[PDB]
C-alpha cells in the first residue's frame, strides 16, 4: 500500500574567514547608584538587582551557528 | 497505492571574509543614579533592576546563520 | 502493507579561520553602590543582589554551534 | 690618469602592515593644581608654565623613515 | 693610473606586520599638586613648569627606521 | 698602477611579525605632591619641575631599526 522515503542531503558549509580582532572596549561601571527607601511594603514575593550585573562581553574567532531540523511524522 | 520520496539536495554556500576588524567602544556606565521610595504598597510580586544591567558587546569574527527545517507529516 | 526508510545524509562544515583575536577589556565594576532601608516589611519571600554580579567575558576562539535534530513518530 | 665612478643601487623596502590601531588614551593632569603665593621677590626674568601644557599624541599609521646620505669629495 | 668604483647594491627589507595594536592608556599627573610659597627671594632667572607637562604617546603602526650613508673621499 | 673596487651587497631582511599589541597602561604620578616652603633665598639660577612631566608611551606595531654605514677613503 505504502512506501516512504527520506534522503535528505546536505553539503552545506557555513563558514567565515577572519583576519584580525582586536581591540574591544566595553565599560558598563563606573556610574553611582544610591537608592533609598522607607516605610515600604511588600504582601508578595519580591526580587531587586542594583548595581553591575549581567553584563556581557563575547568575542568569537568565529561564531557561525546551523541549524537543521528533521521531522517526520505519521498516522 | 502510495509512494513518497523526498530527496532535497542542498550545496548552499553561507559564507564571509572579513579583512580586519577593530576598535569597538561601547560605554553604558558612567551615569548617576538615584532612586528614593517612601510609603509604597506592594500587594503583588514586584521585580527591580537598578544600575547597569544586561548590557552586550559581541563581536563574531564570523556570526553567520543557517537554519534549514525539514518537515513531513503524513495522515 | 508499508515501508519507511529514513537516510538523510549530513556533509556539511561548519567553520571558521581567524587570525588573531586580541586586547579585550571589559570593566562593569568600578562605581559605588549605596543603600538604605528603613521600616520595610515583606510578607513574602525575597531575593538581592547588590555589587557587580554575574558579568561574562567569553572569548571562544572558535565558537560554533552546529544543532542537528532527527525526529521520527509514528502511530 | 683617473677614473671614478659612483653606482650606488638600492632596492630596499622598509615596510609595515598593521591590521587596527585604536582604542588610544591620553589623560594629562587629570589632577587639581593648586599653587598659593605670598611675598616673593624676582630680581631677574621668570618664566613660568602650570597645567596641561606641551602634551602629545601623535599616531602613524605608518610612521616609517629612511635617510640616506650619499657624499663623494675630491682634492 | 687610478680606477676606483663604487657599486654597493642594498636589497634589504626592514619589515613589520603587526595584527592588531590598541587600548593603549596613559594617564600621566592623575595626582593632586600643591605648591605654596612665602617669603622666598631670587636674584636670577627663574624657570618653573607645574602640571602636566611635555606628556607624549606615540604609537606608530609602523615606527621602522633605516639609515644607509655613503661615503667616498679622494685627496 | 691601481685598481679599486666596492661591491657590497646586502639581501638582508630585519623583519617582525607579531599578532596583538595592546592594553598597554601607564600612570606616572597618581599620587599627590605638596611642596611648601618658606624663607628662600637664591643668588643664582633656578629650574624647577613638579608634577606629572616628560612620560612617555612609545608603541611601534614595528620598531625595527637597520643602520648600514658604508665608508672609502682615499690619499
Amino acid at each position: 500500500s505504502v512506501q516512504i522515503v527520506y534522503k535528505p542531503v546536505d553539503l552545506s558549509k557555513v563558514t567565515s574567514k577572519c583576519g584580525s580582532l582586536g581591540n574591544i572596549h566595553h565599560k558598563p561601571g563606573g556610574g553611582q547608584v544610591e537608592v533609598k527607601s522607607e516605610k515600604l511594603d511588600f504582601k508578595d514575593r519580591v526580587q531587586s538587582k542594583i548595581g553591575s550585573l549581567d553584563n556581557i562581553t563575547h568575542v568569537p574567532g568565529g561564531g557561525n551557528k546551523k541549524i537543521e531540523t528533521h521531522k517526520l511524522t505519521f498516522r
